[PDB]
This record gives structure tokens, sequence and C-alpha cells, in this order.
């Protein structure tokens, strides 16, 4: 039992899908396991849907960071007084961003604009009440009830100012309802939206790339990780940082080196990542990734504020080469390894790349 | 059963009562259900005074967010360093506040300064060290020892420079003391404190109002609700703030929209209120209030920042009129509900009123 | 069990590492002692000694750590990954350099004791990042320990260093060439730069005690000192708002505490006898007194601390029931709360014309 890698095909749990889409919710965390019960309060909700379609208005309980990894969206959040945002989501053209967070219980609708590409989302979800997350779809469907609906029949004549018959006919008729909560838009009617929503670093190399983002107000962090086939991602950790990845195509060798089950004895916790798999590293334990495939992730760092990225060999931030440089320094290393300050230098200067290498 | 309905007849403990006055603590809700347990760490005090009484000296291990439901009352907080701070509160007169924020380990006393008129006070508490909530009271009466009682006679010797005889005659003695913490005092007295004392948004209409107050720097916002006889407070929901709501007097019918037993299958809670008994209503579940008498109530809000209220019927703060006019708007609300656009839009507009409604 | 504010020393520090030249010892978890003790549930206590002239080696820990010296000299030496180090010089009593340092999580460092005659006494406050348990990966490949390089896959380490696998195990790994433990001795004359250019870079108390207290606001936790002579109280007071956990560094004390029967208006004393390494619990609002038994020095954090009052029962000094009788209407107030009269409550609170500390033989 690796307790830090979800299998994909355990995982996620189905809540939506349909011909158009899916939405799938991965399982509690420290549900796994209590080494993990600092992300309790932390969920993850992943989003698919075909070309020109509308998700349906709802409200979650629970603060959301929607990262969109493929394709383009529509995203409109509105106000109870008369005030609507729209943004235009894409994963890769510099010109539009690819994240949006959405407020607690803030009513708000997708939309896929793209004739081709699929809509692929993942997102971070930080629940209010209790740790499970709660969607209030504002809908009446085949697949679903409107709320609306579980109130009592006089409260809904004297609120509406009608008789229950008429407020059913033009709101919950059986008749003209759709079939689902994703549905398929026609081309005519988002052309408007798209145009006034659109009105509205990196270190890598030949193997790899890394791109990361940090949002001062959530106090999260938000990567990209890219790496060709037969690349490596040398050991290093991150300093303050839990993170959760997830890998959205590739697959790669994952070793994690963390506590032998509190003593000073390590262990591996090796594993093999796929599409959809999710693995968590915590805040400061060394991590190394090989690419088995052409490989790209999304990640999730939580307790970003003044994170530090250490690297274990190459020349870019490397904490060893910088133990070595302080003032009796070299004398610090030949006592902490069997060589000499010298040498273990000499060693940790072989390597001339920096952050991904090639393995193979 | 529903785990947000809090039946006074079986909810709240007697601390202390007396022929003059009690106080009483909520349960924990928590404890009632686990739904409930973002709650853990706030708890319910309730208080009520004969006229011209006083609540001996104490000093507790928690916040206190003290709120006049009923009458007045002149509230001292006494600081280490010779100061103290005098406060006179009343629940109708604009003259004076309603509330008063206590900080943790704080000394303070309390006075209904009224001679015809009983004191009733509501609190929100925040336990400093677990779950439960201590109060420390200095006095000795008959029905409580002092806790300077609790330290032995050399201790009490040195720390008075005394021997234990004098300090009994003058701190312990049972010929003397008090019968309990609530005290029968002379108008008298209470004349130039009253002085002293001193001088240191409403939504609503004939069906019913609405006062509500955010404590910036707590995050967390006081409510006073009241409703003529038949009054409706029409489907509404808030973004953030988890509601606790307290029956002051009068009766009234609630219906909460929530999550049947993560799935999209709602289910009704629905419960018939009366005095002292209270009422969660979680952050973005739907919910409506039929007054059953005239009753009025007193809400806390807990995480309030930047929350907002969503209305579903009337004038004012209604999400679905604000969907229908988003660019598409129509069309959404087309593929939302059965009807067209047109319709439904013209649904909405059948009722004039706002928030409160009749349905006698 | 019977009294759950008391961690006896004997039972209730682990022991990480030790050896001939210093130990480090963790002691065990607020919570799994007592329920009461849950708003702990996230913080620790580690205590660490060193011989005279020896070195730690490098490691990051997954917590953020608070140091304070409780008596020698150390220098720390904390390593940034963007080559850059932070050098401290730290000491006990010297009214010149600082007692305590933070360490932020996942930070590399390594300390040294450069004294040729004294020990180095630390005691440090831990908050950690991923669960309760506090982890401390150690860089060193010795006897003790493997490092946490070693368990990598030998192709991952090669691809990695660009090395064969013989010269990285070689270089770093090969047994036939490392330290016994992490706690290791050097040379006087090693440390030569590094010492020189670390030195380079709130008291209420009479005649009975002394305390010194300091508050980091980002961190929101006090730092106390406190010295007393033997036969001397701490008069009965109270914290309004921070909890607060004492560490006896040298000598001993009696401690009165009173809490609850277990919310009742029923309170109960806890009382104890306390010695070297012991620790002992001080909830919020919760009244306190200590009879110095022999001459004691205690340091104790204080978590929850921002806008704290300290409220004597007491004393000339931040006398709270004195306060009481100032008030606008005070001896009313004072008449009905205790036995006597108001005047004569008054009366008897003003014998004491000491402050803090008393004289109790
Ligand atoms: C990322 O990787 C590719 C392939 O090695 C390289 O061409 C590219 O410049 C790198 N950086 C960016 C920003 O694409
Ligand atoms: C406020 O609410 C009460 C209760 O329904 C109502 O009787 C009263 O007319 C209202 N009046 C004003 C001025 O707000
Ligand atoms: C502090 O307390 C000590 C120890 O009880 C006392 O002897 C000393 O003189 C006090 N004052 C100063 C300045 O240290």
């Amino acid at each position: 039992d690796n307790p830090f890698y979800f299998n994909s095909d355990n995982s996620w749990n189905t809540l939506f899908k349909n011909q158009y889409g899916h939405i799938r919710v991965l399982q509690r965390f420290d549900q796994q396991s209590k080494r993990l019960q600092n992300l309790e309060d932390y969920r993850l909700v992943e989003f698919r849907s075909k070309p020109e379609t509308l998700l349906l208005p709802q409200q979650a309980d629970a603060e959301l960071l929607l990262v969109v990894r493929s394709g383009s969206a529509i995203l409109v959040l509105v106000k109870p007084d008369d005030r609507r945002e729209y943004f235009f989501l894409t994963s890769d053209n510099p010109i539009f961003s690819d994240h949006q967070k959405i407020p607690a219980g803030t009513i708000f609708y997708l939309v896929n604009p793209d004739p081709k590409e699929d809509l692929r989302i993942i997102q971070l979800a930080m629940p209010v009440n209790n740790p499970q997350i709660h969607e209030f779809f504002l809908s009446s469907t085949e697949a679903q009830q409107s709320y609306l609906q579980e109130f009592s029949k006089h409260i809904l004549e004297a609120s509406f100012n009608s008789k229950f018959e008429e407020i059913n006919r033009v709101l919950f008729e059986e008749e003209g309802q759709q079939e689902g909560v994703i549905v398929n838009i026609d081309s005519e009617q988002i052309k408007e939206l798209s145009k006034h929503a659109k009105s509205s670093n990196t270190i890598g190399n030949e193997f790899g790339n890394l791109t990361e983002r940090t949002d001062n107000s959530l106090n999260v962090l938000i990567s990209s990780i890219e790496m060709e086939e037969g690349a490596l991602f040398v050991p290093h950790y991150y300093s303050k940082a839990i993170v959760i990845l997830v890998v959205n195509e590739g697959e790669a060798h994952v070793e994690l080196v963390g506590p032998k089950g509190e003593t000073l004895e390590y262990e591996s916790y090796r594993a093999e990542l796929s599409k959809d798999d999710v693995f968590v590293i915590p805040a400061a334990y060394p991590v190394a990734i090989k690419a088995t495939s052409n490989v790209n992730f999304t990640g999730f760092g939580i307790n970003a504020n003044n994170n530090n990225r250490n690297l274990l060999a190459g020349k870019t931030d490397n904490v060893i080469s910088s133990i070595g440089r302080a003032l009796d320094g070299k004398d610090v290393l030949g006592l902490t390894f069997s060589g000499s300050g010298d040498e273990v230098m000499k060693l940790i200067n072989k390597q001339s790349g920096s952050y991904f290498v090639d393995a193979h």
C-alpha cells in the first residue's frame, strides 16, 4: 500500500455522465490515510464535455479554483444584484488565461465554444459546511429535479404569486425538459457570447518544462509540467507546499522518499503513473519523476506562499553545492558524505543540466 | 430526523438558575451530527435576569459576542492596569447599540437597571482551549466557592500577606456570602452608573423587517428578524455564511433543502419552530420561512465577509431575473426550465414584493 | 490520567538519536495525553544537547521551528537553494546576541557548538506541516542512518549525477569512510572563518524573580524566561488568551493550577512538583501560582498570544481585583462578591506591597 498514490480505477466517483460529457469527484484524502489528514479540507473535481455544449446553472457550497487543462471555455458568473461577469478560458494561447476562482455559492454556467476540441477541466474545491462537496442545480431535467421543487406547493404559489399549475407548467413540466445537465447548444447563439467574453514563468529545456503561478489570496500554487519520453525530473523537494499531482496525458515513473511508516529510517514509495492518476507529495519529501512516455501534468500546491524549490542535482537551485559554498562548507560536506569536500563538489559538478535531465 | 433542528425542550442545559435569573448553554453542534462539524468551535450561551439585578464578576476562556434580545443592560469591562469600559445596551432605541464583543479572559459584570423589565441575552461563544466553555466566578456565595479558594493556605497567606484567618473572614466566611451569582441590587446604586454608562441596514415592509450587521474583524454577522403573522420570507440562500437562527418569541414553519442523506438528489428538511429553538442554515442551502404567529428571531452568521444574499422570488436580489439579463439570459433560462425564456421571465414578474410576502 | 496537565520527563520524551556527543528528544503528543489538550494537536517540543566543539549534520524538517538556547552558544547556518546563506550566533545570557531564531519549514540547516568547555542546550517549538508527526530528513550517510539520497534507484542516481554508480557510491555512500552518527566532533581551527562572520552578523521582576517575554507577531507566539530565588512565589494570576507551555530548564518548583472538575461551576486543584525537563500546560484564563522550591529557571512558549493580557490576583501591579474596586461602583460590587464589605476587602488587597514575585519562605 503506497498511501500517496490514487489509482484512477478507484479514486474518482461519477457524479454525472451522458453522451455530451461527465463530472467526477476524487475521494477524501484523509479517508485513504490519516497521514494525509492535513488534506481533509480539500477535494478534486474533474469535468469533460464534447464541442458546443452548455453546463446548466448551479451553485456549490465550496470555493473552486477552475483550471482548463485542454480546450477553451466561456464562463459566466451571475450576481444576485443584477451584475454578470464573463471570462474566456483557453489552456494554451498566451492571450487568455487558463484558470479562474469562483466564490462559494456563486451561480455559474459553462460553455465549450469550439466545434472540434473537447473542454477538459480540473478544479481544486474547498467545501464550506463540512468536507463533502454539494452542487445545487437550478435546472429541472430528466436526470435531476430542480431544488425549487422541494418546497411546499403553497409556499411556491405565495412566493411567485401564481397557481401551482401555472408555475409548474412554465418551470417543471416533464415535457420540454432537457435530458441532463450537459446540454448541446447551437452554433448561432454562442458567437454573440464568445465575442463579448473575449473582449474581457517557465523553467525547462530540451527534455521538460515547468510553469508555476501563485495566488497570494488563496495561498495556492498552480503548475504545468511537460516532459518528453525518457526525460527525468531530478531529485528535489518543495519546502512548504503540499503538492497534488494529476496526469493529463502520458505515463511516468515516480519515486518518493518518505518516513518508514518517528525515526531516522526511510523507505521509498515508487509508483507508475498514468492518465487521471493523482499522486500526493508532502511538504519537504524528496521526489524524482521520469517520463515513461511523453507526459504532462497539472498540480496544485497548497501552503504555497514563500515556498522554495530545492534541487539535489544539476547546475540550477542545487542545495548541496550551496552547502559546499558556505563559509567553512567543504569541511561540512566531507563530514556529511564519505568522500572529501573536494571529491563531492567534483561529482556535484559533472552534471551540466538543470531540472530536467535525460535518463536513458 | 432533522439534524439542523435544536428543540429547546431538550437542547439547552442550565449552568445556574435562581429566583433572579438563569444561564444555560446550548449543546455541541458537531455532537448532534457530524454534518455540523464546521461548527465544533462555536457555542451559544443564554441568560435572563429580573429587574434591578447584577451578575457577579467572572472571566471565561472564550470570545463572547453578546446580544440584547430584550431589555437593557449595563456592561462593564475591568482591565488589570486600572481600567474599565462602560456600555449601555438596549434592544430598541436607536440611541445605543444592542450588542458587544468581549475579548477572551476579560473580567466583566452585568446589570439590568430597569425597574420593570427582564433582561434577555443571547451570545455567540468561541472557546479558546477545547470545545467546552469555562466560566470562572470570582464570587463566594452559597451556590459556589471562589476560584481563589482552590489555592493552598500557604499560597494564600503569602500572596496577600495575611493570616489565613483574616483572609477567610474577609473573602470566604460563610456568614455573609450572597446566595448565588445573580444578585438583587438597589435602585439608588444604579443611578449614577446609568449616567456614566450612557455617556460612554434594514430591508422589509409591512410583512416583516430584516436588520443585519457584520463584524469585519470577527468575520461574523448579526441579523434581527421580525415578521408579522402569516408573512413569508421567500426562498433564498446565502453564498458563504453558515447561519444560526434563534427564536426569541413566537412560532414559525421552515423548509431547508439540501443533500438527501454526494449526489444530485435533494431532500426537504422542514420544522415547526418556537421560542429558544435553534436552527442551522448551512451555506448555499435554499431555505424559506413562514410565520405561524408574530415572531422575532436573532441570527448569527459565521464566515460572513463577502457573503451574498441570493433570492429566488420577488423584485429585490433575485438571481433568476439576473440570469435572464445576461447576454443570452433568455436562451439559458430557456434551457434551464420547461418554459421558454420569455415565459419564465414573465412568470418571475408577477410578484411585486421583495423578501417578505403575504402568505396568510 | 490523574493530573492531565503534567508531563513527567521520565515517561514523556522519546529519544530520536543519542551518542557520546549529544542527543535529540521529541516530546509525546499533547492530545495523545489528554483530550482536554485538543488545541495543541498541531504543536510539538524538541530538545537537543551537544558537547563542546561538535557539529550536527545538514537536514531539513517538515515543521516550522522556533529555536531557543537554554544555555551555551551556537552558530546556526541556514542554506538556501539559490546560492544564499544565513548565519546566526545565538547565546543564552549576554544581552548582545539573540537567544532564539525561527527556521522555516523545509530549510536545510546545520548547527555548531563553538565553545571549548560548555555544552549547548536547546529547547524548540515545532509546528509540523504534513500531519502531527515531525519528520527530519538527514542528508548524511553515517553508521547510524542512511542518506535519503540512498533511497532512489541506482539508475535514477546515475542519470541525475551523470556518473557511474560505482563512483557515486565511492564518493558519497562508501561505508569505508563514514562517520558514526549525526552529531559529530570538530576542530576549533576548522570553524575559524565561520565563527568570525557569525559573531559579526521586556523584563519585569525584583529580588525574587524576573520575567522576560517577547512576541513574534508574525507567528502569534510568545517566548518567556523565568528565574526565581528558592522560596519565591509567582502569586496567583492568569493570561487572558494565550495557552502557555512551561519547561523546567534547571531547578525545582511547586505548581498549583485551578481548572474545572472535568461545564459546571465547580473548580478543582491540579498540583505537581516539577523538576528538570518536565512540561506543564497552563490553559488560557485558568488561574495559577508557582512556588519555587529550589533556585529554578523556566522557558515557556505562549501560543495565541497577540493581544494577551496578564491578570494578577495579588500585588501592587496588574491586580484585577483592585481594578474592580476602583470602578464607578467597585466597592459596592466587591461587597456583594465576597463575604466581607467593600472597604474590608479593599483594605486586605493593599497589604501586599510586592508585585508579581513575592517571598514565601
Ligand atoms: C519546453 O519544451 C520544449 C521541448 O523541449 C522546448 O522547445 C520549449 O522551448 C520549452 N519551453 C517552452 C516555453 O515551450
Ligand atoms: C417592520 O416589520 C414589522 C413586522 O412585520 C412591520 O410590522 C413594520 O410595519 C415594519 N415597519 C417598518 C417601518 O419597517
Ligand atoms: C532579577 O532577578 C534576579 C533573580 O531572582 C535578582 O537577583 C536580580 O537582581 C533582578 N534584577 C536584575 C536587573 O537582574
